[PDB]
């Protein structure tokens, strides 16, 4: 069955796991946080124990703002990587990390599009396998490596795999999409989970991995949220079938993308899970 998670829009504490159970009226299998590179494991472990207790897995994105994709090539951030991959080894538990994403955006300075230039494919393939070879080194194969791209390629340089780092480097590939509806002065469009995914998913179909949906939500603004929500995740079940998560991102933050920004909203979302 799809597994179902999310990003609950706040650090994923007991009580924000179990406050989202309540709100999507069934268990979450998999819960997301976000991280940056100057954050120890000491810090994650706390939310870690209570996603383990709830019987999920935790999802880290793990954001290097502190060290491009240069840098940690060079080995200038490995103090850091090897702490984290030691003390994860020593937790345990199956973590699903999700490094440097994104990463044919514009966005991020990490990412290929970032207006500096100065990640590559290069720079940034030979940046994911040094962290993946650091945790291998340390014994930390209960971590597993979630390849991603956004749903557009966004930035000169951008595309779907020039930055893929390789089989032997990943276990899931991911996109993350939002329908932005109306919201945006940028002239953003109401469009369809398909519209947001397809093209995406197609280039990473041709890959021999496992998919995730690592982020996705919709505006409520240009149409109907509900029906939305309900043909995303009958899309998902009927024609991506190498899809085997869903993880709603939940935060009231560019627009209310979340699964209570209606009530109606939230009813469909209740249903469609
Ligand atoms: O623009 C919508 C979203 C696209 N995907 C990004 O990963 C999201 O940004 C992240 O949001 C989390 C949760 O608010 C932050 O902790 C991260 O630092 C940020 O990169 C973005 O909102």
């Amino acid at each position: 069955g799809l597994k179902i998670g999310a990003w609950v829009g706040t650090q994923p504490s007991e009580s924000a796991i179990k406050s989202f159970q309540e709100l999507q009226g069934r268990k979450l299998d998999i819960v997301h946080q976000f991280i940056n590179w100057s954050t120890d494991f000491s810090w994650v472990r706390p939310y870690a124990d209570a996603v383990y207790n709830n019987g999920s897995i935790l999802m880290i994105t793990w954001e290097p703002w502190e060290y491009n994709t240069v840098d940690i090539k060079n080995g200038k951030a490995d103090a850091y990587i090897t702490r984290m991959a030691q003390d994860m080894k020593a937790y345990g538990k199956e973590i699903w990390l999700r490094p440097l994403h994104e990463a044919n955006g514009d966005w991020y300075p990490w990412a290929i599009g970032y207006s500096s230039r100065v990640n590559t494919n290069e720079t940034y393939i030979a940046a994911f396998r040094h962290i993946v070879d650091i945790f291998r080194a340390n014994g930390a194969t209960n971590v597993k490596w979630v390849f991603n791209v956004n749903c557009d390629n966004v930035g000169n340089g951008t595309s779907y795999l020039g930055h893929y780092p390789g089989d032997n480097y990943v276990d899931y590939t991911s996109i993350d999409g939002y329908n932005w509806g109306t919201t945006q002065s940028w002239g953003s469009q109401w469009q369809s989970f398909d519209q947001v995914f397809s093209r995406a998913y197609q280039a990473l179909a041709s890959i021999n991995k496992p998919i995730i949906i690592a982020e996705f939500a919709s505006a409520e603004i240009g149409g109907n949220k509900a029906r939305w929500i309900t043909e995303a995740y009958n899309s998902i079940r009927t024609s991506y079938n190498k899809v085997i998560a869903a993880v709603w991102f939940h935060e009231n933050k560019e627009t209310d993308w979340r699964i209570n920004s209606s009530p109606e909203a939230l009813a469909a979302y209740r249903e469609a899970i």
